[PDB]
């Protein structure tokens, strides 16, 4: 009555998955909920424009992309990916949560060295 | 030079583990990083003293705990859990991310029927 079966995230985790192996951003923008709240570093992003409007800034710096691993645990989609910026190689884990069908959050770890970047971006 | 071997976070994993089932949440404020960040709902913290003044607000209110899963991906360790406050069962995920042997920073997901509950706890508990 409120909650996703495993089918159901597993649908999810494939297309987050495959636009993540595509290299394709615009497909994970468009499984974002309208009021998505996204957590990375200190930075805290609220609403699918201000998320898009993020994911487009950090895509730009973003050179290459692999994904390392893709897990689904409950109602969460986590995603290891390694981008490279500037000719440096950074480890991230994006974790979706999804309710719906829907993403309504995003927690994104990044590495210390990333951080100093990141703030950049 | 800086990562955490799978051994490392597992061993983790297994302290946050028995902490959560048996109810003792000191044990989970020991091993968070003096700078940890935790995000819930609306809600942000910053320190492991603050952190612990949100567990134990937390805990005030819950009734029953009971660990459904737990599952160690990278660095992160994800435990899902059942609340009971006020006689009635919440579901929750909590990410506990670590760093040189500690958490730097936590992750809880709530279901939307929890989150007017768990901002009261978390201001006013
Ligand atoms: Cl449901
Ligand atoms: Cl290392
Ligand atoms: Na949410």
């Amino acid at each position: 009555g409120s909650h996703m079966t495993e089918e159901e995230v597993r649908k999810i985790m494939e297309k987050l998955k495959k636009a993540f192996k595509q290299g394709n951003p615009e497909q994970i923008v468009s499984l974002l909920s309208p009021d998505v709240k996204v957590d990375v570093g200190n930075q805290s992003f609220s609403g699918s424009e201000e998320a898009e409007k993020a994911a487009r800034k950090l895509m730009k710096f973003v050179d290459r992309v692999e994904v390392r691993d893709v897990r689904v645990f409950e109602n969460a989609v986590m995603i290891a990916v390694e981008f490279e910026v500037n000719g440096q190689r950074y480890k991230m884990i994006f974790t979706f949560y999804v309710e719906n069908g829907k993403v309504s959050m995003v927690s994104i770890y990044i590495s210390p060295t990333m951080k100093k970047l990141m703030k950049q971006i």
